[PDB]
């Protein structure tokens, strides 16, 4: 072999690729075009048996010959026949035979060890940096300092362990399915395998009393009722019924998904049900979502996008700041054996340690503080795409809307008269239309729960009559979606004979009524309401002394009105997104007459602003525009908005800039909508609710799901408070935490800096800062302000300013350096301050830079040098546009006011024992120095509220360029 390059590499992965060019040469190797590292196989079960998983599927496919990939759909194409075939259990013998092809059936998480987990982190060049860095200054002999850099990157590696083991810990609750299920055998057993032996060609028996699910199968024969909250939160019973002889993604009412929870399971055929295994455990859904968690997408927050920038300045402050140490302690007569030490020791300072560990920090309190308000979060780096958003979209029902349909009233019908409409049901009395409204269910008066039609419940408690003097005859006709009505005749003790009650639409009903009983203003009766976004339902009866004899020369009664309102917190969260200047998109599947009438009242189509409907043709002809009247929007359709991107290229960012109203879209165009937006440089957000949004969450950048406790289909933002006020929560956290991310990270340059000034204004004259006082520095008081610096919070109202989104800008670089100007003219200003006093006497120099030196020329610095470390922190923490004040942060105003209080008193009257000041400064000079801090203090405060009102007299994104278009020229005729 000669494969030892391992004896190579001991001399040390930046280019993976050229170092895989040395490991080897139709086996062991996968380029999988994404890091291309996969190396797995098995070659077990006497056969070929190709192994190697790459986000957990098997693809077994070692050849072309007898072998191909994708375990996931390999009997794909089957028929709804061959189902049926498969009622008889699979062979014991060969039950043990496809378990080597597919899975094991348990979606499995590794346990990744302490000292298997310690190895995946340490093992970078920025904490291996570090301990060549404890090698190095502990080549002056038993520092103190030597075991901060330890201490504070010990605190590095276990936060980074902490988000490691309670994020993995949150993936393994959910997908715990531990349970034994019954199957049958091949021929009449039972045999109570577990649930990690199921393949697909298997049976399933379900429970009648309950349980979970075990996998996603198919239902065969029988019929049963789950509970989808798990998948889906739409925490309705749905009705599966027994798969029809003749798909799995089509035919959604026959398939029972894994961690779904049935509830019924009601033979009615047999003596009981089955089921037909289709997935398994990573090929199913609830294994596709968290297959798409542990192994998600690149998130499009470039924190740091330059990448070289910072390095090539970096290089530039250590060489051409240790060049100058080379050039003036090689004037100081040194022997050459240690001004190698003394410049590494130089670098070493300009690299902080607690640079991860902040940073780490930071993210925790920002968990921290959407889980108190009801946001679940899981994935840590988007929370900082939430503060970089122009554009969301939104769901419809459910989402800023209500859920369900909700009855405004009865407009009845005594004699063609046209009553008006009630404003409460329960005030009519009895007649034939009172007891037609209580009668009329497909429901199910069982466990205490009216299950079945999600409308006529609803008017089952608009009036509360009891249910199981009306009682239930019999069922005439169904509710069918062929001939759209259901016809229920009923009987009541007290009656000369029976009635016949019958619901269905306005305008197909009164067309088999009688006609001299349907009025001659019916048509715009259902005018009146269809345009408005009522849903209309009317309602016939006819006496009874079989066939459509009870629907036939019917009466007409009355007109039920049903309406979905608006939820009380939509109107005030629309404005308040408007009002910010961050555009609102309403992404519905309902109807589009519907859809325009609510967005004028929530607010997407605010009044005296026009809005036009597209209304493109499936022939290739243009696109009509219709206008409507009732800046500028557009109303989209669904099969409009095919016709466009397929016919028209050349417009179609002309309609998504400015387009609102997008009705009747398909769940599989919601998801092409934001990724086309993505196309125009949006940055979009989705808040959604439902199993129609499943693909348009996952493709947004911000996508949030409303009302479910702890669920896993969402991106990642599932809160919990069923309004879309949790939207602004989104944007108001996410722009905190993406300049609190810059107000550390413009500290610890602003400390490393101060540091590798004092290090240099006192590696001249030879008389290098401390033991105690590194430490001292670092950990206490860089560590105690950049850990409690992340705590202050979001502010309390959005704002027009976006957060500058860019690191290394021109306004961050300036105020660096002139807080830097202003840090070496008070050192500089307090080193030549003390060389004038009478007191003063300099160094014994030629003796050592560690060794001998409790000297006047430290002092002096490290008093100056403590105290502008604290004021630097508070400087740069400021939250006027985005955060908060920094006075509600208690545990922070206490370590300043600690830290500063200690810090005066080793200037004022001890720790110089330790530390190795100077035993006492005699004269009244300490009071002065206390004089030049201050106007550090002053002098920092007044210089970045000036510096931000800077307006540098001299639309990078796509969608900005066509505004600017757009603003010159309306873009319709």
């Amino acid at each position: 072999i000669p494969l030892l390059l391992f004896r190579w590499k001991p001399l040390w992965g930046e280019g993976s690729l050229e170092p895989s060019p040395q490991s080897q040469a139709g086996a062991w190797k996968d380029t999988a075009q994404l890091h291309k590292s996969e190396e797995a196989v098995s070659v077990g079960q006497k056969r070929v048996l190709r192994y190697y998983l790459f986000q957990g599927q098997r693809y077994i496919w070692i050849e072309t010959q007898q072998a191909f990939y994708q375990v996931s759909l390999l009997d794909h194409g089957r028929s709804c026949d061959d189902v049926h075939r498969s009622r008889h259990g699979l062979s014991l013998q060969d039950q043990m035979v496809r378990k080597a092809i597919y899975g094991p059936n348990v979606i499995s998480i590794p346990v990744k060890s302490y000292p298997q987990l310690l190895v995946d982190e340490a093992l970078n060049p920025y904490y291996g940096f570090q301990a060549f860095s404890i090698a190095l200054w502990l080549a002056d002999h038993y520092y103190w300092y030597a075991l901060c850099i330890f201490l504070i990157s010990s605190i590095s590696i276990c936060l980074s362990l902490y988000k490691t083991r309670k994020q993995s810990q949150t993936l393994r609750d959910m997908v715990k399915l531990s349970m034994r299920v019954c199957v049958c055998r091949p021929g009449g057993e039972e045999e109570w395998v577990d649930s990690s032996e199921l393949v697909p060609g298997d049976c399933l028996v379900l429970p009648q009393e309950g349980g979970l699910m075990p996998c996603d199968a198919a239902l065969v024969a029988g019929e049963c009722m789950v509970n989808e909250s798990s998948l889906t939160g739409e925490s309705i019973p749905v009705l599966k019924t027994a798969l029809p002889e003749g798909c799995a993604e089509t035919h959604r009412r026959h398939t029972l998904f894994c961690g779904t929870l049935i509830l019924q399971a009601r033979a009615y055929v047999g003596p009981h049900v089955l089921a037909v295994v289709t997935r398994t455990g990573f090929c199913t859904a609830k294994g596709g979502l968290v297959s798409s968690i542990l192994h998600p997408r690149p998130i499009n927050f470039k924190f740091y996008k330059h990448s070289m920038k910072f390095v090539a300045a970096l290089s530039v402050l250590a060489l051409l700041g240790t060049i100058y140490s080379i050039f003036i302690l090689y004037r100081n007569r040194v022997p050459l054996n240690e001004i190698v030490i003394r410049a590494l020791d130089l670098v070493t300072v300009v690299v902080p340690p607690a640079l991860p560990a902040a940073m780490t920090v930071c993210t925790l309190y920002a968990q921290s503080r959407l889980r108190r308000q009801g946001i679940f979060c899981i994935h840590p780096l988007r929370i900082n795409l939430g503060g970089k958003l122009q554009l969301v979209c939104f769901d419809k029902t459910g989402t800023l809307t209500e859920d369900g349909l909700d009855v405004m009233g009865v407009v009845p019908l005594k004699g063609q008269a046209f009553l008006p409409l009630v404003p409460e049901p329960r005030r009519l009395p009895v007649g034939p239309l009172l007891r037609a409204l209580a009668t009329c269910h497909a429901l199910s008066r069982l466990q205490d729960t009216p299950v079945g039609d999600p409308m006529d419940l609803k008017m089952v408690e608009s009036t509360g009559p009891q249910l199981q003097v009306p009682v239930s005859v019999l069922h005439r006709f169904p509710f069918s979606s062929a001939l759209q009505r259901m016809s229920v005749v009923v009987a009541w003790p007290g009656a000369t004979q029976p009635e016949a009650y019958v619901k269905g639409s306005p305008e197909l009903v009164a067309g088999l009524c009688n006609p001299e009983t349907v009025p001659t203003d019916f048509a715009q009766m259902l005018q009146s309401y269809t345009a408005a976004g009522y849903r209309v339902v009317a309602l016939a009866s006819k006496p009874l002394p079989t066939r459509d004899t009870v629907e036939g020369d019917l009466s007409l009664l009355g007109l039920l009105v049903m309406r979905n309102l608006l939820k009380p917190q939509t109107t005030p969260v629309i404005q308040a997104l408007r009002r910010t200047r961050i555009r609102a998109v309403m992404v519905t599947g309902d109807n589009l007459q519907t859809a325009v009438t609510v967005a004028r009242g929530c607010g997407m189509v605010a009044p005296q602003e026009h809005l036009i409907i597209v209304h493109a043709t499936g022939q290739p002809a243009s696109l009509e525009f219709l206008p409507m009247e009732s800046s500028r929007h557009l109303a989209l359709s669904g099969p409009t908005f095919g016709i466009i991107v397929k016919h028209f290229p050349k417009l179609l960012p002309k309609v998504l800039v400015q387009g609102t109203v997008f009705a009747r879209m398909a769940p599989e165009q919601k998801t092409e909508l934001v990724c086309e937006l993505q196309k125009l440089q949006y940055c979009v957000g989705m808040c959604g609710d439902g199993a129609n949004d499943c693909g348009a969450l996952k493709a947004a950048d911000v996508g949030i799901s409303l009302s479910q406790a702890e669920a896993s289909v969402v991106s990642p933002f599932t809160s919990s408070m069923a309004s879309i006020e949790c939207v602004p929560m989104v944007i108001r956290e996410g722009r905190c935490s993406l300049d609190t991310s810059f107000s550390v990270f413009k500290y610890m340059a602003l400390y490393s800096l101060t540091q590798f000034i004092s290090v240099l204004i006192l590696y001249t004259i030879n008389t290098n800062l401390g033991d105690l006082q590194f430490l001292a520095i670092d950990l206490v008081i860089t560590t105690t302000v950049a850990v409690l610096m992340s705590r202050t919070g979001p502010a309390l109202v959005l704002g027009r300013v976006r957060p500058p989104g860019a690191l290394l800008s021109v306004p961050v670089l300036s105020s660096l350096l002139l807080q830097m100007v202003l840090v070496t003219g008070v050192q500089l200003g307090g080193y030549f301050l003390t060389l004038a006093q009478p007191w003063f006497v300099p160094l014994n120099r030629t003796v050592a830079a560690p060794d001998n030196l409790p000297n006047y020329e430290n002092t002096v610095v490290f008093s100056l040098s403590s105290f502008q470390y604290l004021i630097l922190a508070a400087a740069v923490s400021k939250g006027a546009p985005f955060r908060r004040p920094l006075y509600t942060n208690v545990p922070f105003l206490v370590a300043l006011a600690l830290l500063s209080s200690v810090l005066v008193g080793l200037v004022l009257v001890l720790l110089q024992g330790p530390l190795a000041l100077r035993n006492i400064t005699d004269t009244g000079f300490k009071l002065l120095l206390l004089g030049l801090v201050t106007l550090n203090f002053v002098g920092a405060f007044m210089l970045e509220s000036v510096l931000d009102q800077c307006l540098p007299a001299c639309s990078k994104k796509r969608f900005k360029q066509l505004e600017r278009e757009l603003a010159e020229q309306p873009w319709p005729p």
